[PDB]
């Protein structure tokens, strides 16, 4: 067989059916005779293609193939690359190179040094020796994405190499099953439980390791049994808990000093899936108070190796949660009073404050869609005033790099076409990843578009004055028509100038068929 | 506390007590007022303080220290770090740089770009933003290297750093503990469990990760139950199993088709702490002949990605075998029967064959003795004929590269003195690192050497025999003195012309106070 | 053609007709069939091999090819890379791959990511995508190491390229010639020379680039026109200037403070061949005082980059320093005050102070001698007391890496049969490198090395003091036997314990056929 067919069935054997991409001269000796069994996903941008892969492998808790074009459609992605890598999405990239006789010559379109290139921010990063490898590379990479802890990973093939005569012992790699499914030896595992029994104030605080492990439902177990106060690590990629649930604590300021303090009182804190810590914010102090020990269960050895504090465990975290909840003892210490319902702001008939569009947004959602975040000033209100009941229910920018939400929400929506997508996205977060709406309504994907417009960059306004810092330019972003930009690329659009008009236009998406993007004025800092 | 005390303290606490290096002028800073509590083991070029470090590392069990010059000192060292990258060792190599007010303009000693010289042979590579952070990235080198897969890591610290004032909340990482001790999952164990009970011809292939963890003896009893036959994985770098075992069936050719052939009859083969395969010479076939269904365990996700056949499980290989040992059932069938003992080769009274002197070493050796291998050419003949009954008797430089085993040995023998280290070494070999041996002698540390000397290097004119390579040149290495290079170096030495030369060198050497080179004529290919 | 015959045919045609190198299996189908014009020099280490090579390559001025052994072997040579850089080097350093089959398994003797191994100490790293390639490859490296600025480069090459069949088209690359010899335009270099001719009292500064482009005449005329003082760069590795002219200076302290202070005064500071500057000690003052202008001229746009100071040109130092000796105006200042003699120092007819060695050196060596230097502590005084008025006349491991010199020493001295090669290598660092000596036996190349026996590491020592470091284990290497280091790898052996017998071995080594290794007991600094 050629290299093109018995790469196509590796996919095929490892449970893989679409392929995310931006066509090139180098990927069309690959994308010819383009399988039935396959489907592929256009995207204008190569920021937009892995986006919409990312938030398509992280829904469907599998790996995403990506497509992309030699450096130049490499290099667009990066940015998006970035966050993938802090969300640890198993995004199997993959770049047209050259053919082989041109390289040396480094004629136009081919990928120099291209290894290099998507370093540092992959697991794995690859150039076949020769055509028959490349196979066998492809493998690689499936299981280098697929492993705890999962990342993306870069493969660049010369667009020569699919023609080639394969290996016929290429079909070993079919059906290789690799499992990354472990957790903790009994003998230490009965330590950490004993541990756990005899904390007099446990708390626990859970990252988005939890909700890409679907670990959950575990976690409430665990917590209910444990009946300790639950928190969401800073920073967070995803949601791993119930918003509602009467443990539940809300999301973690991104501060040394503030974490600690709030920590302060428990004796040991269990952290789940999560890095120790995503500080964000300049807040300098004591990283755990005294009496307070910290016991980690990451499955990133990178995460577990700089913790500043604490012990580490580096297991698989549904492994590790499933036992967890099934070992510990049920606790006889009153349940954690879940916390009061946030008051409704005092709104005009005027902008809207972000406030209300979450209150409202609530109040007329379906239990389970499912929020994307990119509204970078209004994280806090909306962990707050968003009821978040099921797993895989949020996702926000992991690396803080923005252009993630828009075709995230696509990939999302691509992935879970029973649950409707809600991407609430600032007006400057918008631009970023703008072609992505192109896909949506391609491919009739009904993702509901939530622009958030204040006509400027709040988080950077914000940031600002926490620096006294004045004279700063490039922080305003008007004159931008969104309306204008739907329908440019093909998709409904809606405006909501108030509270009123928020109310319409939210009924009318909800009850529309296809992509819906509504344009809110939102009250300026 | 300045970051020097922090820094010792840091060491000391997670169980370091030994510094392998040889000292510059960035390290002086470092290395002043060396804490009483430490030993410094200097050698005299940078393979030297590796190769020793990594010997010390292997045998141990635990992390070695080490402590370089800079660019020059980490770059001659760079070879001593590709067998370790192979062999797991983990080793936290440290390198001084200039002050960092005389980095920018590049002033002599100044280590360019530092973090990307080691790579692509450390796990992890770093120089940290300021002199505060230095604890904390020594926190991260040190469980870098520990965490599975264990290996090399690379911490550059400018020579300013040391006095500066420390940060008050490093005393966190003190008493850190990580732990990737884990196995795979309940459900999954035990359909893999299954698997290994309901096989009808099993047979079980160990690499130098069971040695490494000490599951030499778990793998013992894995094999008695399942009464199936053991292999060693080809370009075995250690032993981790008892070469007289009935059960053991030695190392395995380092070729694709002799390893299916060689498999073929066995419907699953278990693979434990090895990558699947290391195969060393252009021997094309089958990966695996049908019928023959592959389980490989490893602790290193880069073995089981790129293993072109069989299932794998990423796990630590203590846990997993202990688990394995511990729940299969006892097979009913006949318990393999020993490998016969090798021939005795006909010996004139002239040049020593290694098979002869093989059979000396095992006749004279103590049972619990610790051979160290890079007498190429005769690899095989010493498996067949050293008996080797416990854990950590053998090593071999796990990537190839010449220069190992002569410091390592040294290493071993500081980390093992109760147990006699016999380091066999080609003539060609023996010069990488001739100048290690000062570090025996000057440390009373009394590693027996023993030189093979055929005047060429055998492994090479063998080589260029398959090729049916003519013409070759520099193979031959006539005209070294080795007694007088070891009486250089202050370690006594002597000659072993014929048998009744080495049975009296032997029987002086074991008997020596000290360390003892002997430099033994034997037959050219 | 097979990729092996017109692989060999490009370096012939290139001028290469010698091969540095330790084989492995990865080489051989490269090393067979070895032909006739060719030569091959066995090393038993890496870094003696890349050593012999650089000492070769810096004194003939022509690049020379390594061969080596996949990572382990390209490894073992890294610290060698980074003196090679640093005396940007023309080194083409080629190691042999696992057969393309066998890549991707990670089979035994793979070199992974090869050409991020010898990053960043390499101008060029590359592993060609197929056989036909690997020739077009070849010619890469030989004209990226032998551009200005010249360098170590990199080439990783599977073995089972070499038998396969050539591209016909690669005969092009037979008679590639790239020049990177380059001046400053008319108009600008016009400026210039008007600059230094009215310049009331100029300084010329000369690093290791000028020796390296033979410049050193151009030099001594240009420094004669303008009646300059002229000085070494600091942590030369390379003498540029014959040391007993009238406008030498000597040897730059390598301080920031200490250099701003010897350049007081003169308007105009002109440095040719050297990087801005190679400061070594921590000496924090100004880089320039007040009055000083700094001219800096460097093949290295790396350099002229990070001057903190100075304007700078980016030009072939040989034209430069030719179209600049031609240019200028004749001074009719008076030449720089003369320089005192250095000190006969006491000596008894115990130990031997380094002193007492040069000046002994100095009287009894011929005019044309070649001196290595890797005796740390002893640098300054090495400067003062050796007359040196020939081009290539010194080297020293230029970036400070210990293990240079004595292989270097052979390299330079098969490059240069006619001049006396002696290399002063203290205890500490003639370890590094020891088994390069088998090289000099083998070869029979009549290299004379000296060693410094102080029993310590003499220049750590010293920083420890400069520092008030107390307790700092590992400065002391007692029990070493070079005598019978020199038997073990066939090198004759002679020993100096005192000033007598220093005067009678030097006689004898400087007669002798073959290479002749002197052990000196020095005294130590303690
Ligand atoms: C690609 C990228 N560019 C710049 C930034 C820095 N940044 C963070 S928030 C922000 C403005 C976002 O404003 P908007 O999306 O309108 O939401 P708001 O902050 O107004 O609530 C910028 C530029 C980033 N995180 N990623
Ligand atoms: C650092 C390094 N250099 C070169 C090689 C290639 N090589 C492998 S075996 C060998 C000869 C070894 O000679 P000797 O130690 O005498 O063993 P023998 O083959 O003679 O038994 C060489 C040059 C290598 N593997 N590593
Ligand atoms: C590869 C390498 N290792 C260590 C050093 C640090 N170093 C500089 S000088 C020196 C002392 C060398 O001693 P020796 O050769 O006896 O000369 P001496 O100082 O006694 O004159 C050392 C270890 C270095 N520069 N390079
Ligand atoms: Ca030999
Ligand atoms: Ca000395």
């Amino acid at each position: 067989a050629s290299v093109h067919g018995t790469t196509y069935e590796l996919l095929r054997r490892q449970g893989i059916d679409t392929v995310f991409g931006n066509p090139g001269m180098n990927e069309l000796p690959f994308l010819k005779d383009f399988p039935e069994d396959f489907r592929y996903i256009l995207a204008l941008q190569e920021a937009c293609v892995v986006g919409i892969a990312d938030g398509y492998a992280q829904a469907s808790r599998k790996p995403a193939f990506i497509n992309l074009h030699s450096a130049a459609g490499t290099g667009n992605a990066m940015g998006a690359l970035s966050n993938a890598w802090n969300s640890h999405s198993p995004l199997i990239v993959t770049a047209g190179q050259q053919t082989r006789a041109m390289i040396g010559v480094e004629a136009l379109l081919t990928n120099v040094d291209a290894a290099n290139l998507p370093r540092p921010l992959v697991k794995w990063s690859y150039e076949p020796a020769s055509a028959a490898e490349v196979p066998h590379a492809m493998s690689r990479a499936i299981h280098m994405a697929s492993m705890a802890p999962q990342g993306p990973v870069y493969l660049s093939v010369p667009y020569d190499d699919w023609d080639k005569d394969a290996d016929p012992q290429s079909h070993h790699l079919f059906d290789r099953h690799v499992s990354s499914s472990v957790r903790l030896n009994d003998q230490d595992l009965d330590i950490l439980v004993k541990a756990l029994n005899s904390a007099s104030n446990p708390a626990i605080v859970l990252g988005p390791d939890v909700d890409a492990a679907n670990a959950n439902a575990d976690c409430v177990m665990l917590a209910e049994r444990l009946k300790a106060p639950v928190w969401v690590a800073p920073s967070a990629p995803r949601c791993p808990f119930p918003t509602r649930h009467p443990c539940f604590r809300g999301l973690m300021p991104a501060g040394i000093a503030a974490i600690s303090q709030l920590l302060e009182g428990h004796d040991v804190v269990l952290v789940i899936g999560a890095p120790v810590f995503r500080y964000h914010q300049y807040d300098p102090g004591q990283y755990l108070k005294p009496g307070t020990r910290l016991i980690s269960v990451t499955c990133d050895p990178l995460e577990a190796a700089r913790a500043p504090m604490g012990d580490a465990i580096v297991a698989d975290i549904g492994a590790m949660a499933s036992a967890l909840a099934n070992l510990v003892e049920e606790s006889s210490r009153q349940l954690p009073t879940a916390a009061p319902e946030p008051a409704k702001v005092d709104q005009d008939a005027g902008r809207l404050h972000p406030e209300t569009v979450f209150d409202t947004l609530n109040d007329m959602a379906p239990e389970n869609a499912i929020y994307l975040n990119e509204s970078t000033s209004t994280t806090a209100q909306m962990w707050q005033r968003l009821n978040m009941r099921n797993p895989g229910s949020y996702y926000f920018c992991a690396a803080g790099g923005l252009g993630f939400a828009l075709p995230a929400a696509i990939g999302v929506q691509l992935a879970e076409p029973e649950r409707q997508v809600i991407a609430v996205i600032g007006d400057g977060s918008a631009n970023y990843s703008i072609s992505a709406l192109w896909t949506a309504a391609q491919y009739n994907i009904p993702t509901i578009f939530v622009i958030m417009n204040n006509g400027t960059y709040g988080a950077l306004r914000w940031f600002a004055g926490v620096l006294e810092a004045e004279n700063v330019p490039g922080l305003d972003v008007p004159g931008i028509d969104f309306r204008a930009l739907a329908k440019g690329y093909g998709v409904q659009a809606l405006k909501a100038d108030n509270l009123e008009q928020l109310k319409g236009s939210l009924q009318e998406a909800l009850s529309a068929k296809g992509p819906v993007l509504i344009e809110v004025s939102t009250v300026s800092p």
